[PDB]
């Protein structure tokens, strides 16, 4: 089967506390003898505090899984850390934090298109590595990316901060899910693709809320309804074109991963 690699406990040295869930704390941290290169780096270190018998299963097939989901924008993955007691997994860290934090920050030294493209770009291009690795991700949205440096772009998905982007059972981020997996949990390559079409949005409104005015009940009824969201003022008309492709109401008449990715790469490029 697949061979997680192992990181020495004494290899890490814990820094700082960047963040804690119910689940998971997570911290910044030096990492010994795992570069090639430099005798230490820094690394995020996620440990889960005392997990039951089905997380710490679930613990070591994520492990499996992201030892090979591995990408240019993919947070990477090191290995796990120790021997279970506690679980932890290792991950580069990204000096800038996650993405909606860095777009409300530079909202109104302000993004301009070609930024925004680039960031959407990125994006997109870990979705196109996603969606040939048949992963589907189900929560795509600003808050579970990160930035490093030079405008660098990573997908993660991140165990708290943003609670007020998920509804009540498991926390489900409505506002960014089309209507069949509102209404019947369907997740697919198609639903991400809808929720790419939100996260061009987030980015061209400097990191706002979808339906920022709306109840959680309303937002329902907005989705399932057909209703989208408006074009954001600093938004292209053909950017604003592939979020409408992005959220056509049948699944198949939705613009694939690829297409996406080809279109706002060229436009980047151009910009
Ligand atoms: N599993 C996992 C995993 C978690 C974080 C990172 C990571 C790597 N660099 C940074 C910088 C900043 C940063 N804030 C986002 C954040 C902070 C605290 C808790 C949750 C999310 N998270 N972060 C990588 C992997
Ligand atoms: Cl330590």
């Amino acid at each position: 089967g697949i061979h997680v690699q192992h990181i020495k406990r004494r290899d890490i040295v814990l820094k700082r506390e960047l963040g804690e869930g119910a689940f998971g704390k997570v911290f910044l941290a030096e990492c010994y003898n795992l570069s090639p290169t430099k005798d230490k780096m820094l690394v995020a270190v996620k440990a889960l505090k005392d997990p039951t018998l089905a997380a710490r299963k679930d613990f070591q097939r994520e492990a499996e899984l992201l030892t090979n989901l591995q990408h240019e924008h993919i947070v990477k993955f090191y290995g796990v850390c120790g021997d279970g007691d506690p679980l932890i997994m290792v991950f580069e860290y990204m000096k800038h934090g996650d993405l909606n934090k860095f777009l409300r920050a530079h909202g109104p030294g302000e993004l301009g298109l070609s930024q925004m493209l680039h960031i959407a770009s990125q994006i997109a291009s870990g979705m196109v590595y996603l969606a040939s690795q048949h992963f589907v991700h189900r929560d795509l949205a600003t808050r579970n990316c990160l930035v490093g440096a030079n405008l660098l772009v990573k997908i993660g998905d991140f165990g708290d901060v943003y609670s007020t982007d998920y509804y009540r059972h498991t926390m489900l981020p409505i506002r960014w899910m089309p209507p069949e997996s509102i209404m019947y949990r369907k997740f697919t390559t198609e639903s991400d693709v809808w929720s790419f079409g939100v996260i061009l949005w987030e980015i061209f409104t400097y990191g706002k809320q979808p339906w920022f005015q709306l109840s959680n009940t309303e937002v329902i009824e907005c989705i399932t309804q057909g209703r989208v969201l408006e074009r954001p003022r600093v938004c292209p008309k053909e950017v604003y074109d592939v979020m409408l492709g992005c959220w056509q109401r049948e699944p198949q008449q939705r613009l694939n991963i690829k297409e996406i990715y080809k279109i706002l790469h060229a436009l980047g490029k151009a910009t």
